[PDB]
């Protein structure tokens, strides 16, 4: 997979 990891970056902005 790979969402797990750009839910992650999402989260940094906010």
């Amino acid at each position: 997979g790979l969402f797990d990891i750009v839910k992650k970056v999402v989260g940094a902005l906010g």
